[PDB]
DNA sequence: CCGACAGCGCATCAGC
DNA sequence: GCTGATGCGC
DNA sequence: GTCGG
């Protein structure tokens, strides 16, 4: 909130690149410098002070003081009024459209959300479904809703196989006042490093919490879910993962994004599924994991995993 | 100067 | 029909 | 776009 102006500027800078411009490295670059710049204690009064920052170089310090001097920045105002450029950046808001959809989307003329509902043969499977709940997926879910959410959740899968274990993690697990989707994950003792998610998606279907399918296989659902009245329809992921990997994934999928890259950096080596000790760098076999503080202990409560 | 910049599952396309 | 590449979300 | 070897 402190410097806004420049974050919002820079965030938009970030889309265009990805969105348009299809440059995925200058996109990160950017939200690496809005995010950097946003946890900045101070009033930004040049570019020079910003450029002190790791993520803030030379063009992004030139930007910050055409906007501090003038208010806004040309270049960003130019490409907000073509409509070739806008239109490809608002496509991808459509889950399912990405850069290279949007751009041959809006190549044949289509460029809106009504144009996407008169071509519906144009769309794949997941792009109807991102159409459909275009403005639900874009609203956040209260906390009270995730509750609601995670007792259907854990209550139908227990009743599928009692020795199923659940975990709803992501920014929900680390006790957010919202979240954006569920993230679930998923193990039995019998899968270690059957059709054991397809039961599990189907006794969800069968009680209509689950109402679309946008990916299925054996380890990976992702999909959509409504709790019952009416409430936004809600993206759920759900992820089968072997017993003895199973909570190296609830450390990664938990959070946060700084946290997590900040925990393996001051690790070892740390993935999604194991951890490894490293010599001359030759990784040994995965260490044994029974619970998320064995990782600690080769503790952080997920309320404070933001860093 | 110049390469890194995360990594994975699934759907779908390109090539054969 | 197949294998591998690409797009996509996250 | 920025960083760093
Ligand atoms: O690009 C990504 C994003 C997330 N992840 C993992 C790490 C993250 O902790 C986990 C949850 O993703 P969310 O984007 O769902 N993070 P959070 O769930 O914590 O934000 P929201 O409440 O917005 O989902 O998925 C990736 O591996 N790659
Ligand atoms: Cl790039
Ligand atoms: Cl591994
Ligand atoms: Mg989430
Ligand atoms: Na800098
Ligand atoms: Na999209």
């Amino acid at each position: 909130t402190l410097n806004g102006g420049i974050t919002d500027m820079l965030t938009e800078l970030a889309n265009f690149e990805k969105n348009v411009s299809q440059a995925i490295h200058k996109y990160n670059a950017y939200r690496k410098a809005a995010s950097v710049i946003a946890k900045y204690p101070h009033k930004i009064k040049s570019g020079a002070e910003a450029k002190k920052l790791p993520g803030v170089g030379t063009k992004i310090a030139e930007k910050i003081d055409e906007f501090l001097a003038t208010g806004k920045l040309r270049k960003l105002e130019k490409i907000r009024q073509d409509d070739t450029s806008s239109s490809i950046n608002f496509l991808t808001r459509v889950s399912g459209i990405g850069p290279s959809a949007a751009r041959k989307f809006v190549d044949e003329g289509i460029k809106t959300l009504e144009d996407l509902r008169k071509n519906e043969d144009k769309l794949n499977h997941h792009q109807r479904i991102g159409l459909k709940y275009f403005g639900d997926f874009e609203k956040r879910i209260p906390r009270e809703e995730m509750l609601q959410m995670q007792d259907i959740v854990l209550n139908e899968v227990k009743k599928v196989d009692s020795e199923y274990i659940a975990t709803v993690c992501g920014s929900f697990r680390r006790g957010a006042e919202s979240s954006g989707d569920m993230d679930v994950l998923l193990t039995h003792p019998s899968f270690t490093s059957p059709k054991l998610l397809h039961q599990v998606v189907e006794q969800l279907q069968k009680v209509h919490f689950i109402t679309d399918t946008l990916s299925k296989g054996e380890t990976k659902f992702m999909g959509v879910c409504q709790l019952p009245s009416e409430y936004p329809h809600r993206r759920i992921d759900i992820r089968l993962i072997p017993k003895d990997q199973y909570y190296c994934g609830v450390l990664y999928f938990t959070g946060s994004d700084i946290f997590n890259k900040n925990m393996r950096a001051h690790a070892f080596t740390i993935n999604k599924y194991t951890i490894r000790p490293l010599v001359t760098g030759v990784a040994g076999e995965p260490l044994p994991v029974d619970s998320e503080k064995d990782i600690f202990d080769y503790y952080r409560e997920p309320k404070d995993r933001s860093e």
